């Protein structure tokens, strides 16, 4: 019953995907990561909490490094995502499955934001 | 040139799409609304800006109503999404197109955290 | 694509309207303007903001010149003699629908039609008593 | 003789159109009522003064009220839309400089363009 | 329709030319850039706002990078700041007149261009 | 010496706004295009060391809005009003003289008959 499972993180086509495994869990943070060394790792978390007597809180980042040698492992930077995402606690089911595809559609291939963010530019 | 376009937030098959369209821009923050009254609206907001001397960074909201009558036409609660994703600027279009792919397979149907999500569950 | 576009300000009969166009853009505030010199332009200024959790509210300027030209020494430039200034703030509730803010629209409309008492007065500069 | 009379605020092509009559005079306000009872109705108010030394300044609101049943039952408005509308002409003006600019109230109002459909729509200009 | 538009910043005769193009607008700050990285981008803005009761103010800010032909950076960057008041009895014919001014000033063959491209102070 | 005249505003030969250098004093070039002053086109260069790494191109461009005034009740040359450029360059010391080649083309086709910032000003619109 424990949803704590790798998970593939990039698709590329079988081939060259990056895959985020169960690492690490503390203080109800879940932690993945994709290989050693941890400096050049991509990594996700996920925690959920009650932030207010109505609401559940989720909070999920994501760690994409930029891979480099400069002579020590590292990334040579990181894009950081940090996403919070409340959910009354009268949802249902279904409610929270409208929700998970409401994320899905504001970052498909091909629309506004994440085509944006692909050419790291603003909406105008 | 103008990529501020209306776009499905909610795909239900061609048939009850949810679409969200472009209804405000001020400040940098480009606004889209599937329809009124506002009060059961979808919404989405997108802006960027430089937060650091080596970092975009990107501030991305989506809300959810859940759509009833009580007799105003109002929403009984909403779902809010905060997205915050920062992408230093040494980034070419690859990295980018990487970033958005990150994005795109942590919420991927199947995976850990959409799935919780979906149930309103926690990881564990 | 985009609704800011030029529109008549002052509807003459086709022949010697006054147009504004759009010509600036900041801040969520957009602005046409009649023509160069400034000095001398109609300007319209529109923006609207979330004002509390339940309204929304426009913000709408004119300016109307009085066109002069000003001559001093023997030098003249292009002014306006004076401006009027209008200010309009409209509130309109997140629950409006379609059909309420097209009603709130007609009700401005109505409002300053010709022969009605408010624009009578204002077109004699008078007030109402 | 008086000009504060009753006039149409909405015009639905005279069914259902939305007259408001002169209810109240007071501290130089005139105001204008649809209807009783005055929670649900149309409201209209104007009154101007100098607010400068060479300006006049005209104060003029309007009340649009989402006429509905709360309940014990209540004839309420559900919301109300506010406008408030500030003019100030500079006391040079002539007949005619105030004439062109009740018409350029008019114009920026008029159907198809840009700010009244923007307000239509409860959108915004971009 | 909007004036947002893609332009040639460094005119090469067709080959290696640098175009800039519309990447962002956020408080009245129009933005060019040359391409990704940022890092080693040809920057643009743009803005204008009325700075007194009788004049309105051009911002206009570039940079240029210098990129090579392992992080992608700029070796360093040379930075234009121009400001421009015009006042607001300017008609069309006065402003053209003000940007003719703006082009003779930096014309091939003249004094400042000449110096400038030269790396050297007129004296 | 590189301090010459040169053409202000080409009208096409016709009429063109010709400035003349008119000054030298605490590193600042002057032009302008004749006396008096009052009616006068006027020019500014200077460069310094602005920082360890640095060289700084303070450029100032002064249009006037030519006009005559009568007072008491004789005709004064005037300036109706002035358009005033202030213009600042950065070069980084490390610079070759190709970079600052490359750097003035970027400020002649920035500034290109047709492009959108010098479209813009020409309308005195703004950019939207």
């Amino acid at each position: 019953a424990s949803n704590f499972t790798q998970f593939v993180l990039v698709d590329n086509g079988g081939t060259g995907d990056v895959t985020v495994a169960p690492s690490n869990f503390a203080n109800g943070v879940a932690e993945w990561i994709s290989s050693n060394p941890r400096s050049q790792a991509y990594k996700v978390t996920c925690s959920v909490r009650q932030s207010s007597a109505q609401n559940r809180k989720y909070t999920i980042k994501v760690e994409v490094p930029k891979v480099a040698t400069q002579e020590l492992p590292v990334a040579a930077w990181r894009s950081y995502l940090n996403m919070e995402l409340t959910i009354p606690i009268f949802a249902t089911n279904s409610d929270c499955e409208l929700i998970v595809k409401a994320m899905q559609g504001l970052l498909k291939d091909g629309n506004p934001i994440p085509s944006a963010i692909a050419a790291n530019s603003g909406i105008y």
